[PDB]
């Protein structure tokens, strides 16, 4: 009926389409303010997040993600006693923050009364579609024996779903199906939403209820991230920018002189050992790039430039009057290196 | 006049234009229903039907598709004797469903005749332009003599085409003009219709007179099934994604140390040969697939998923219900995997 | 003011954003027709003219275009005594049709006069900007001279344009700024309209007169001449897929164990050998292509294919009724053979 | 707020997506005039300046630059002795005009002072960010010591930082923030506006004062800067294309046979050394291009062919009366050579 008309009507918009649009600006880019407030006991002092996958973090990456500033995700593909005893290993590392994914799961209450006896800062309910009622249940589940625990949960891509889990007693959305580097959601169930569309629509659903969400997959560059933000995420959760450094698990694996590290999709076939369900995921390689400091320090360098050319003394700002324009494929031709033979790679592109 | 101002107006909208939004699931993909009723005697388990080429379908992936819960349709490009015996041969298996393909050609009753006979299951009155009075003509006379026989005619990808074979007689419509992986129709003769608009604009006729209408070709990875479903079909043919199947017409051919089984248009020089008409299709190769169960396995669960992320418990939600996103060239590239280097090919990638 | 406003409104189509949509035939390929009247004095077979480039058309060219129903035009970069002499050598093979090519120069009138003894059919005021007063100027003094000659001038690409060319005379418009395979036009000027667009805007005028147009440039494959026709054009006129034919003038030169001819722009350096202008044309070589004939019959099976899956018995038809749908690049894809690797190469792909 | 709702309302245009539309023309390309006026005492012959980078500007390409008609802008990146010296040489040379790039820095006005004595034609105020409040500031503080100093000052990319630069007493503005061939900041920072929207916004406000602005970065090709200027702009600015010709800094170095020259952002790494911020620019190579006049009688003559198609006399009328078409991305491939194998280079292309 009414729903078979609007079948095609929606229009969605990811990071390669946009530009974020330059503004008055009395702050340059060493002054502006990255911190950045998720729940009162959740606050980072730069707006990024360590996917919670098995060739990401575990606790070295999580460490080093907290002494950033930022926030680490221990993964689930473990024992309950294993991550209870990698997020125990975070705390005393000097009482840094440290996340912990669960999925839903009937041992999922058990594995969470273990986190937070090894007080886990944060819960990640960790699922491929968060807008299901046994997301939503175990939701509620959680935030009835637990009151004040940090409560993360997706993944969703609309308005619809950041509500639901809001009203189930989420205190963050994790936000994004369909846009992460390894991921073949799109390509093998035909579903997700363009990511920085996404991010909006459910920013402004939980805008309604002063709840922040996280903009999850799809960040290549800096600038996406800076884009991501003022889309109106409070955070950004990475995957493949992080996958490679000496802090992320698994060892480097030398071929042809050269250092990579695997990086896979949490729905690839080798992590999901670790009718039937599908893949949904590819296992990659990315090139070794040494200490976490290094690629930390090019990703917020990107931001504070992005919030000064926006006039963003502070992420609110960003989130709250940042502007885009839109553009074409030949928008996005001109929008990198063209015409010219890179002699040097930078640190940065 | 009218007809001069409304020449570039209409749209289209293919497979890689847009997304499924992810809705509202207590469903589990295996615990989804991929049933469909074309007709009250034509029944399939899983949405798939094997195109009739003759690189594709004949006894031994009919044999293959019924058990598998779908329907295969025996190609006519051998003598009449030799496809009633094909069909004979299927359903001596054990009753399984089987369809035929029939030319319009004087000789296509006699031809029909003896499918009968061998107790075809479905004719399909396969032609490249079905909204020709040719076709519609042989619909009413094949309908006039067989009153109960499922008649599925095509192609087409309009609305009014729709309409004609459905008044003809033909009781499932087939959609297609132009997507073929082998076709290049659109290439020399300008013709065609981007097929997720096609699909949609013929199942909106096609539902009025509650006449189930089958999305043929352009299908290249388990999500576009899942787009076609949505858009409104209730079944879907293929042809590339089941050449190269053991079950396939044609010996495998081994070059440079690996397996392929050729694969060619219908309107391909070679097909044709088994003033004048230009070919519309080319003779290809595909990689060697190993038994058709395991490409069904991943087709029917990359299904289940995507109606579990609509929330989708049976086809006809799907078709009813299900919403999509447009995206541009930028939303396809975050949609594949991106920016990792795939070091194992994935069973669905 | 008001055109500072308007400078970025318009918007261009190109052969490769559309498709045409199939429509009720009770026509078959073979039955439709493909004549076209220019004018009382010219009337073609079929509705292609060979390009008036010195790489594509001298008397053998014209000779063995008229033979297949179409026409050639003979190029100018060659005396005026060397040009009269090969349109006589084409009337005397038969009293074939030939159209000759002339530029607004101080000798036109001189060029002209010879061409007309030698009973040319039709000049071509051919310039790179037909919509400017020296063209205008040259019309209206050749009709003046001679009244009942075909004058064939352009190219424009605009409605003012082409009445600006009427009304000095002109009783054919040759339509295209810009889309020629060997242009640099809009690379080196800036300048051109997306062919379709130029066709369809220039035919809305000419038709307003009874006067038809000529699509000139840009045509890859038949399918594009089928568009071009359906977006309003009586004819087309070919480069590329001309040159490289056995009757195009030039020698067949070997490189690798490969036949090749050489292909340039009148607008290249070397043809504008045989401050000052920046050449508007490249140089290059295609695949030899054996003779004009086995080329025409490809073009043509591919337009009655065209005419057939629109149900136009013959050209007013597919001017006046054929309709287009519009596509993405996506839908470009689909639209060529996809996912199979070619193994034979197609007499028309 | 409002500003929620406008985040993604706004669409850019960039060079690729735009061709210039012919008009009616009584002018050739021989006979227009490319005259411009920045302000009363700097008038340019031909509308081109040579972009004030370390691997682009020094005395010697200011001098050729001049002679040709244009300006160049010495660069920054040396000593307040060594810059004076060069200005000082330029003069020198028959009195010719020269620009001289400044920062905002505390000792910018020291830098002025000298550049003032050496009789600078022209200081730019050269920053990353142009709409920021200490660019605005210094503008005010230069205008105030200098009355009559021509002072351009960028980079923006809107109306509004156009008009506070104007306001702030700036004469000259340039535009153009992420368009450049070897700039990163739209992948770094996320940031930029596609630059044949950015010109005519920015032309929009400075059009209402009767100033001039420059449209800087993006260029390509001839074609692009006859855009450029019938998007607003008064001239042009060019890296990439000046990059490499004989008169530019740095040495010619030579690779497998073949003769190459640097060419790098000013915000590279390198070029930044003759937390922190990040680089926002490559370091690469280009051919070497032998003399600067060959590109510009290139450069020039792509102009006037442009000009004349538009039946532009001067530039006065292109910037005011051009009218452009938008396309696709298979415009694009239309408006480039194609489907033939290029056997030599041109001059323009
Ligand atoms: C194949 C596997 O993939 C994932 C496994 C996983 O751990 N995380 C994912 C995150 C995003 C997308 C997919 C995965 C997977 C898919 N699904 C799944 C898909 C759809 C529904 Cl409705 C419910 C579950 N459940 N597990
Ligand atoms: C060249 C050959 O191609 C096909 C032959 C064929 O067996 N099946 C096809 C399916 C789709 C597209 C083309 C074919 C063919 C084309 N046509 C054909 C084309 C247009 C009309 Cl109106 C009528 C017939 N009839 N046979
Ligand atoms: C460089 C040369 O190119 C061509 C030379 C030619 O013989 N034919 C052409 C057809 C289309 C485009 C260009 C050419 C040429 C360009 N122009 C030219 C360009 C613009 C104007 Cl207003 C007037 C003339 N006149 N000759
Ligand atoms: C990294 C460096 O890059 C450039 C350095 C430079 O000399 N010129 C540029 C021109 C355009 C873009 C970048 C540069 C740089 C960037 N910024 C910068 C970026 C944003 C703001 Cl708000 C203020 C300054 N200041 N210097
Ligand atoms: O296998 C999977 N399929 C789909 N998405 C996944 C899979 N594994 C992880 N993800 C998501 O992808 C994100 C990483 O995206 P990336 O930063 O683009 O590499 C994770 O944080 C998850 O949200
Ligand atoms: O040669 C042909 N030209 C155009 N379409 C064809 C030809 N042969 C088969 N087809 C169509 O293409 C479909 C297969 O498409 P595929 O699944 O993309 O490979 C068939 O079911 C037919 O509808
Ligand atoms: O050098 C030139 N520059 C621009 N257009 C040209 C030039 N030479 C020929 N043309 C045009 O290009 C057409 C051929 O286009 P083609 O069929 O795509 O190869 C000719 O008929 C002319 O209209
Ligand atoms: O490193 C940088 N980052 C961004 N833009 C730059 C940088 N260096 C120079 N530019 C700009 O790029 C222009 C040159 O662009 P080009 O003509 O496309 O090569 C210069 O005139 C500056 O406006």
């Amino acid at each position: 009926n009414a729903m078979w008309e609007s079948k095609f009507v929606k229009e969605g918009l990811t990071f390669d389409d946009v530009l974020l649009v330059p503004a008055k600006s009395d702050v340059l880019p060493r002054e502006v303010s990255v911190k950045t407030v998720l729940s009162e006991s959740l606050q980072l002092n730069i707006p990024l997040i360590s996917a919670g996958m098995d060739t990401v973090t575990e606790a070295d990456m999580a460490i080093a993600m907290a002494r950033q500033g930022g926030l680490g995700i221990i993964h689930k593909n473990m024992s309950i006693e294993q991550q209870a005893e990698q997020v125990d290993k975070v705390k005393r590392s000097g009482g840094l923050l440290v996340g912990a994914a669960v999925g839903v799961t009937a041992d999922a209450m058990t594995r969470i009364d273990a986190l937070v006896k090894a007080s886990v800062d944060a819960i990640v309910l960790d699922t491929a579609h968060g807008h299901s009622q046994g997301v939503i249940d175990k939701v509620k589940e959680v935030r009835a024996k637990y009151p004040s625990l940090n409560i993360i949960a997706g993944n969703v891509a609309t308005a619809e779903a950041t509500k639901a889990l809001i009203e189930a007693g989420a205190n963050v959305v994790k936000v994004g199906i369909g846009p992460g580097s390894i991921c073949t959601t799109r390509v093998v169930a035909g579903v997700g939403v363009p990511q920085l569309t996404a991010v909006y629509d459910c920013a402004t659903e939980a805008r309604k209820h002063g709840i922040p969400v996280i903009a999850d997959g799809g960040i290549k560059y800096s600038g996406d991230m800076v884009k991501a933000l003022a889309a109106g995420a409070h955070v950004v959760m990475l995957g493949s920018m992080f996958a490679g450094v000496a802090e992320s698990p698994g060892e480097t694996e030398i071929y042809q002189g050269r250092q990579f590290k695997v990086y896979r999709g949490m729905g690839s076939v080798g992590a999901m050992e670790k009718k039937k369900l599908v893949p949904e995921g590819i296992e990659g390689r990315v090139p070794y790039k040494g200490p976490l400091a290094d690629t930390v320090h090019q990703l917020v360098g990107g931001l504070r430039a992005g919030m000064g050319y926006c006039g963003a003394q502070d992420l609110e700002f960003l989130r709250e009057n940042a502007q885009f324009i839109r553009m074409s494929g030949a928008g996005l031709l001109e929008s990198h290196p063209h015409h010219v033979q890179i002699t040097k790679e930078a640190p940065n592109y």
